């Protein structure tokens, strides 16, 4: 069925929360052991968002490997993501290591520092070109080399050096500053200009490791944006594009990380941003 007229279907029918219980009470379960060790307690954000064990993204050390993070892999589609939540004060290190070790060339992140007057994330990159980080745990240098700021988002390229090797990389940071505090956007233009920057850049392509995306929690902004971006492709690459089911996209990718897309108004934003987008996709 055209998603276009399943979208007019349920809003007429105002059916939304409906629809979207029925993806909850559908979606996988798989263990998640490792997250939740008491050693790992301080590494966990939100005490209900945890990666399962089989997708979850391993850090390269003999200490304690854990990371919330997981591996998002759509075969059909040929696309990787990494979904994570926002780096906490005692995780940023981790962070970078894992950017390192995966070879990603991006980090897309959706959420503001403060939010709601609350802190949703650490500050995690450096502000002046002069002040560079270093994290000592994980022996990595981080430098800001330059910074465009633009009404709907920022793209910033960053210096990440292996401390160890002293082997250098560019790692492209791309920050969307305009999702509001509560709902979400009124229009999907400026966040799917924001996904087609991200795409002209390489960092989702082939010859790169995967992106590595955050919000808060990593699943609700963050599952929006890989949900858009790979029902995008696969109107590219099938022969019947209105063949593309948007709810059973996503029940693929809750196989890898749970409870992606956190609310029916998320749902409704989504299918509206797929639906927007593919008016260029199909050579427009």
């Amino acid at each position: 069925m055209e998603m276009e007229k399943e979208f007019e279907q349920i809003d007429k029918s105002g059916s939304w929360a409906a629809i979207y219980q029925d993806i909850r009470h559908e979606a996988s379960d798989f263990p998640s052991r490792v997250a939740k060790l008491p050693k790992n307690k301080n590494r966990n954000r939100y005490r209900d968002v945890s990666p399962f064990d089989h997708s979850r993204i391993k850090l390269h050390q003999e200490d304690n490997d854990y990371i919330n993070a997981s591996l998002i892999k759509m075969e059909e589609a040929q696309r990787s993501y990494i979904l994570t939540q926002g780096p906490l004060p005692n995780t940023v290190g981790h962070f970078w290591e894992m950017v390192w070790e995966q070879k990603s060339r991006g980090v897309v992140m959706l959420n503001r520092v403060m939010e709601k007057g609350s802190l949703k994330c650490a500050q995690y990159w450096p502000q002046k070109e002069e002040k560079e980080m270093i994290f000592e745990d994980t022996n990595l240098k981080l430098t800001l080399i330059s910074e465009d700021i633009k009404s709907y988002y920022t793209v910033r390229q960053l210096e990440l050096e292996n401390l160890t090797t002293q082997e250098t990389r560019e790692i492209l940071h791309f920050h969307y500053t305009t999702w509001p505090d509560f709902g979400v956007p009124e229009s999907p233009a400026s966040f799917l200009n924001f996904l087609f920057k991200v795409r002209e850049s390489g960092s989702l392509s082939p010859e790169h490791g995967p992106v590595v995306v955050h919000c808060s929690a990593g699943i609700g902004r963050s599952g929006t944006f890989c949900l858009a971006d790979t029902c995008l492709l696969l109107m590219d690459k099938r022969k019947d594009p209105s063949s593309v089911d948007i709810k059973k996209v996503l029940l693929e990718m809750r196989k890898f990380r749970m409870g992606l897309i956190q609310t029916a108004d998320q749902l409704r934003f989504s299918y509206l941003a797929v639906i927007e987008g593919a008016k260029f996709i199909m050579g427009d």
